[PDB]
């Protein structure tokens, strides 16, 4: 029993890692196989990124203007290109470290987690949720970019996020590993908007499933509600309407419980109007959205 | 920018994990050199968990009862011996990944990060404090006796924890790497009481600092306070005690901020007596105690 912010174990991940530095910039790189991956503002000075011609910019550089670095040895880069927002450096060693791998575009609202890293060196690992506005809210510092998100089945790392860019709200934005960005961001120095976020409803509800199973359950009521009554209720808290795609993936946490999909609505729905009353539910004085029913499920069974 | 409860690179510490079984018991050992460390409570079965003698219980082993395997790799045990709750199975081979490593026992408040392991393969990572109790609010299941808590300076782990049991209140507790409890615990089925907790002062502390690093200042108030004064509120809210050693601690976050620390003292005395207002800092809606000042420095600086 417990219920913790979980990140998938980050060793896969760190063996991937690099450092690549392009003039005067470095950031982080991911090295999968004999490509490394990297944001394609590497090749920017701070003058370039008010208003960053990529082509241009990157038709001045050659291969050996990318120093890619792991750790203490040092990649040889045979080919350079551009695929959207990231670089794709071809280098003339696989990396002995890849890891089976794939690379997803993840829903707004799904989970992963993220290896910080500086200097190709990785500083720590979280978990997140990708906003249903298509911003992460990490921890992020200058340098951080190139920093990936990722999720594990099993053997196979799925990566899913790049880093690249800090809003001035102090969100995050970054692409997917084929350099396309989660959202309607640039990579610019320029403010973006990002848009109106909502809270996501099904993993609220994971989450009080995940409460239930291991004893707060002082929220459970004699109610219950319809999706139409709840979405009602959500719209007015700016949270997700609920669809009954989100109550099938609620199923097994259903069946685990006992307790219908509707009914822990409608605990959902009196905390929504009522608060917690200075109450608390697995230590958190709000109602937390970044645990999918996938991760309650994964968590509550303790798969590898 | 952002601020997240951020584990540790777990890569280093999932390079030794392997598991231990012995007769129908199956849990979790951490191999570092030739030597695989474990709860001793490997050794029994449900029936002797009530009370075990477990100088007797180890009597009817031998080195070949004692079955290691890393992953795939099946270790060859050459010695055995418990050393307080911990057994010491002596292995032919060294651990080829074997990290830079220390054993270090950490004091209460202190935090760590936790690579949960089931059948000797990790699950996940997550940080939390040692409470003032000696306990730890993790996130076990049966099976995962054996996972480690560990701390990293550069390239060394400190492994400060190994987990063994979960108290009939649903909170973990464990040894050092030496086999000694953290706490009054014994590895026994009986209720255990757990001692009175506190919040870790200091730990909140340094998590106001965090969040003006970050811009949430909303309850910076216009008050100061002497340690005197903050610690008669600090008694009736059950928080420890301040004392200039934690002050000292405090040094460096106070000078980034140019918040004196009785002055970040009257903002949490004020939050202790208000409450949030519906408000939240660093997306909390309780006050933080689970990191402490280093945590804060190192997040806050980006040390890989
Ligand atoms: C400074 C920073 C932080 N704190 C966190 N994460 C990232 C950064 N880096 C940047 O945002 C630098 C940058 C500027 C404009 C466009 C792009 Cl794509 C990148
Ligand atoms: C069951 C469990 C969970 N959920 C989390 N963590 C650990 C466990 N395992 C146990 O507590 C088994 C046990 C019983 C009595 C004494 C000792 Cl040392 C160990």
């Amino acid at each position: 029993s417990g219920f913790r912010k979980m990140a998938f174990p980050s060793g896969k991940v760190e063996g991937c890692m690099v450092q690549v530095t392009c003039g005067t910039t470095t950031l982080n790189g991911l090295w999968l196989d004999d490509v490394v991956y990297c944001p394609r503002h590497v090749i920017c000075t701070s003058e370039d990124m008010l208003n960053p011609n990529y082509e241009d910019l990157l038709i001045r550089k050659s291969n050996h203007n990318f120093l890619v670095q792991a750790g203490n040895v040092q990649l040889r880069v045979i080919g350079h290109s551009m695929q959207n927002c990231v670089l794709k450096l071809k280098v003339d060693t696989a990396n002995p470290k890849t890891p089976k791998y794939k690379f997803v575009r993840i829903q707004p609202g799904q989970t992963f987690s993220v290896l910080a890293c500086y200097n190709g060196s990785p500083s720590g690992v979280y978990q997140c949720a990708m906003r249903p506005n298509f911003t992460i809210k990490g921890s992020f510092l200058n340098g951080s970019c190139g920093s990936v998100g990722f999720n594990i089945d099993y053997d196979c790392v799925s990566f899913c996020y790049m880093h690249h860019m800090e809003l001035p709200t102090g969100v995050h934005a970054g692409t997917d590993l084929e350099g396309n960005f989660y959202g309607p961001f640039v990579d610019r120095q320029t403010a973006q908007a990002a848009g109106t976020d909502t809270t996501i409803t099904v993993n609220v509800l994971a989450w009080l499933y995940a409460a239930v199973i291991n004893g707060d359950r002082w929220f459970l009521n004699r109610f219950t509600t319809t999706l139409n009554d709840f979405n009602l209720v959500a719209m007015k808290y700016n949270y997700e309407p609920l669809t009954q795609d989100h109550v099938d993936i609620l199923g097994p946490l259903s069946a685990q419980t006992g307790i219908a999909v509707l009914d822990m609505c409608a605990s959902l729905k009196e905390l929504l109007q009522n608060g917690m009353n200075g109450r608390t539910i697995l230590g958190s004085a709000l109602l937390e959205d970044e645990f999918t029913p996938f991760d309650v499920v994964r968590q509550c069974s303790g798969v590898t």
